[PDB]
């Protein structure tokens, strides 16, 4: 089952992140249920927006606040929920929500899927009008839902995207 | 897998529902296998007509016929075949088919997922035009299948609908 | 889970097919993991070209070159990645590789699922279009992929599709 | 524009359609205005069907009901809405409704632009599924419009097709 | 062409509004060229949003920014750029930006389209969430663009959507 | 009318493309009548190849080959047949078929329409793959053609570009 997918071939370097929200797909916030492994409605988002790269996380691994780390992957075409992909990370997002600190990785397929982002290493690669459209999406979806709000601190590099992975694999294991 | 979603958080005012075929999908009718847990394709429909709602079951139930209870849910937009939903049970269309008696019963998306169906709590809530599609497409969905046919009997309310859940729940687990 | 489907019902005649590419879609290249049952993205194409019907594999088959025996499938509308379908074999197309022969087999949805397909009994009755498309897409969707590249060798009947089968099905359980 | 568009190149053996409403598309009933030669939203089609095939009128015609002859047109890919195909006539529906006699022709795509028809000559040569699949659909599409009801009479040949186009060719001129 | 369609069989209680842009679609912003009545590409939008409702604009008709008035219009499926629906008004919602006052209509389908609307008669009608969402999508939907901003005023009834229709169209011939 | 659309608002540096073929489309060849101004079907293409770029031609402007220059068009999502983009010049590729000489531009967004563009400034700055796609996909998307072949010749820069367009509108003018 999904359940039973590895961290990475070589973590922190070599992820596999389990998708969840296709890149430009309907409305609906899905979420693997970590119990059955199956896909789950969470919700249908209220705000007209919709995700500018494909969401998942990386399985084996616990955040701070209890989740496992969640990953954008930009991709040619939007993948099927439920999917695997190989990536490396490549940046971090930092925000404060109404809980304190979030990060959401960025992680780009790995060069055995495509060439296409073998040239991006590192948080400045990324093209400017995709890391401002991210930022911009995690600032305003949750706008119409009470009692949630986020706001950005800004983005971090290669090194802090890995440190996370790393943290938090280690931190899955004895916690 | 699929195989292990429950039932319901609280049976039957609040039940999870596996989807098998999206709402205005191709005619292509899936059906969850319950040994596997897999998607499998039961047949390609012959008449040119589509779900109006998104179509699943709930999972350990049995009904007379010997499958799981039978459920339509309305969404703001097409679900994943596989997805699993939360929702509320509002009414039941009741059928009498060449085996005799059918019911599909009708269930919204639950608060959490979304606020649109929070005033519909019972069957004459449901848009009247949605009823008469639901209807019209079981009476003729079969008509090019030789030896099928289907005739509605009418609506009943959402009383009748949870106790068709509960009487199929307590069912399944003693035969 | 996936890896647990029969081969078939009733071997060769009557297969089952689990489908990792739809039909005329997106130019992702999904493989089920044989260790997790879950859809991995193996690559994302780097021709503009698109499987011309749905591919995948028959389970618990070993074909020479070490996967299971994949197929080809003909339905009247795309398949989901990850679902499961009746089949019959009808033919196989037999080409070299980088690495020696490959077979493709061509199955069509068995008379249960529809009748569309019910007078092709073998691979002189695919339509011609259809297989040259079948052709030149094994010819040339490896051209921009380094090191890789196919010719085809011809098609053979339904008997030669199925002697495949029972061949890497007896292969599997003792090998 | 669309109003400019020739009968054909050589009626009635060889004509074009302007296509309307697009094979499997969402339950939107589109015409071309003979006043502007724009779309037109006629209505939201109220069952849960779709047409089986694209659906549109030959230009400079006028049939007995007041209206250019409409045409049933399949192909391989839905085409989209004011495209203009060229076409075979091979046969015709003959039906009753509300208002009277209709009669819809069956055009295949010119060989010039497939050679995927060249063997559908008559009516007889269409498929027997696609036939059933076109009468049931216009026996039931407006099921539930006040007032409204289909009978189908039956099929007729090429020829009838063809005089039909031609009386009606010469019925525009004329009038 | 679409230069030549009517503002409405009867204004300002039956209009036609032109569609340039569909519910849900790819961030691509069409506009209608006054000059040809060809749909022009004016931008490709940079935030990660889409239209809640089809958008267009009534024929025939000047506002005081110097176009046409603009309209919103909800329907059950999207519609095809450059197609003409019937429609009535319902309200107006009022907002300011970097060059003044701007009002953006909003109508529903004519009830000879769809029975679905005929409840709703005025902007209190409209569904809360959609109301919501339509200001939310015009305060943020071109954040991302340097000197540019919206601030929503607030609703205004369907007596004030026909007075600005009939300010608008007597200012169209007038100039 | 299409008929209508300017060449450029600048010739030859800033231009306009009429879009007869969006990227990622089925298998479907449209162009533009040149009496009517309507789309037409020109066939249905026999591989399973799509479109790497939106495709189309620039108004009033005349090639040797008899027929409008021919333009690719990359944007970040397809755009509609029919719809009009405005667009710089970058390159050329230069071919050879059964007829002669063939050349087809490149042309990017204009710099009012997106910024992700602005980087592009001559042929060698397209992305590799993008180059590759291009040029394999006129190699091969008519091999199923009877007496069709193409050979690809190279690039050619943006002043080559840019010289054949003032060519071919010159050309036209005058003929």
């Amino acid at each position: 089952s999904l359940l039973n997918v590895p961290a990475g071939k070589d973590l922190p370097e070599d992820i596999y992140v389990v998708i969840e929200i296709p890149a430009n797909a309907d409305p609906i916030k899905y979420e693997i249920d970590k119990e059955s492994g199956a896909l789950f409605v969470n919700r249908f988002m209220s705000t007209a927006m919709f995700y500018p790269c494909n969401y998942g996380y990386i399985n084996h691994t616990l955040s701070l606040d209890g989740d496992p780390v969640d990953v954008l992957v930009p991709t040619p075409y939007p993948l099927q929920p439920g999917s695997v992909i190989r990536c490396r990370p490549v940046g971090v997002l930092k925000m404060t929500d109404e809980a304190g600190e979030d990060a959401k990785l960025v992680a780009v397929p790995h060069s055995k899927l495509s060439k296409e982002y073998d040239h991006i290493k590192d948080v400045n690669d990324l093209p400017e009008l995709l890391k401002a459209q991210i930022a911009h999406f995690f600032e305003h979806y949750k706008d119409l839902e009470k009692g949630k709000w986020v706001k950005v601190e800004g983005w971090e590099n290669a090194e802090a995207a890995k440190a996370e992975i790393v943290a938090s694999f280690e931190r899955a294991k004895n916690k």
